[PDB]
């Protein structure tokens, strides 16, 4: 729509005090999709990347709305107000969390973006469904992050959009580099990745050898930083994590019956609604499976991270409350 483009290019964007998205506690809730938009304006502009790559404001606007109306509303978690959650930790992570101080402008730019662009398009079922449907896209990317990859073509098609070039600003180096650590970022939003690659990370700070001028290690630090900010909804204050793993579930559930429909299985726990009891163990189990580890290593980054690590302390008191 040519209205609500235009809407959004001639609203007045409040400043991040306002808007409060320097808060690692931050929620969007109360928050209409405008306001989600003058957010990421916002992000946009106080991390001195409008200024930087010369950003016509309209392209920018275009870009945001682009984005936001290529995620699906039929889909309960995986949609642009997940992406939008996962762009402003990023946004709190590098202001607050002073993340910003150990990355390029063009790091910066490709993680913002990448955060936005992540999960593009998700149908609200996994990668092991899209398999064991044979759907095109396993064909496409011989069954190997098929989300992820199809999130990135997503990227690419809005970037590459008439009126949409963003990046279009750029010199060609700086544009093949920004690309690739997009694709790079996203992919690291594959969880069997993140299993895969974070061993070496949370070595690299055991043996004091963390080294960002490392070309390699600022990549796997990359990745890490997606993980942490994907699944930052888990840190968040009690009541805010509470209402996001409701829709976490609804979604899990929504394929489980999609699989006992198409398929005639079963579903996995994860994914089966009659066994909704086992989402508290579930919770603390991936808590301190998959997340602590995580915003620990982080915060041995930047203390000022903390607060990620803190609100996963917390919540995982609450669910082994209930769990036990
Ligand atoms: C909440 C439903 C039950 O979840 C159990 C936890 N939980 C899981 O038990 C799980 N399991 C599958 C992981 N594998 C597939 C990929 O390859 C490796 C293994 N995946 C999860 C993914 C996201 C969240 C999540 C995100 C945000 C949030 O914010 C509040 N809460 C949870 N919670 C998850
Ligand atoms: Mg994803
Ligand atoms: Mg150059
Ligand atoms: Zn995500």
């Amino acid at each position: 729509e040519t209205r609500e483009l235009q809407s959004l290019a001639a609203a007045v964007v409040p400043s991040a005090q306002t808007l409060k998205i320097t808060d690692f506690s931050f929620s969007d809730f109360e928050l209409s999709d405008l306001e989600t938009a003058l957010c990421t304006i916002r992000m946009f502009t106080d991390l001195n990347l409008v200024q930087n790559f010369q950003m016509k404001h309209e392209v920018l606007c275009r870009w945001i709305l682009s984005v936001k109306k290529n995620y699906r509303k039929n889909v309960a978690y995986h949609n642009w107000r997940h992406a939008f959650n996962t762009a402003q930790c990023m946004f709190a992570a590098l202001k607050a969390g002073k993340i910003q101080n150990k990355l390029t402008d063009l790091e910066i730019l490709a993680l913002l973006i990448a955060a936005l662009s992540h999960d593009l398009d998700h149908p609200g079922v996994s990668n092991q469904f899209l398999i064991n449907t044979n759907s095109e896209l396993a064909l496409m990317y011989n069954d190997e992050s098929v989300l992820e990859h199809h999130h990135f073509d997503q990227c690419l098609m809005i970037l590459n959009s008439p009126g949409n070039q963003i990046l279009s600003g750029l010199s060609i180096e700086e544009y093949k580099t920004t690309l690739k650590i997009i694709k790079q970022a996203i992919l690291a939003t594959d969880l069997a990745l993140y299993i895969k690659r974070r061993g070496e990370f949370f070595e690299l700070i055991r043996k004091n050898q963390f080294n960002l001028e490392d070309p390699h290690e600022k990549e796997l630090f990359l990745a890490m930083l997606m993980t942490a900010c994907d699944l930052s909804a888990i840190t968040k204050p009690w009541p805010i994590q509470q209402r996001i793993a409701e829709l976490v579930a609804t979604e899990f559930f929504d394929q489980g019956d999609r699989e006992r429909k198409e398929l005639n299985i079963e579903p996995t726990d994860l994914m089966n609604r009659e066994k909704k009891n086992k989402i508290p163990s579930m919770q603390v189990g991936f808590i301190d499976a998959i997340c602590l580890q995580l915003y620990e290593a982080l915060t041995h980054v930047s203390e000022d991270c903390f607060p990620l690590l803190d609100g996963c302390r917390k919540n995982r008191q609450k669910w082994q409350a209930l769990a036990e």
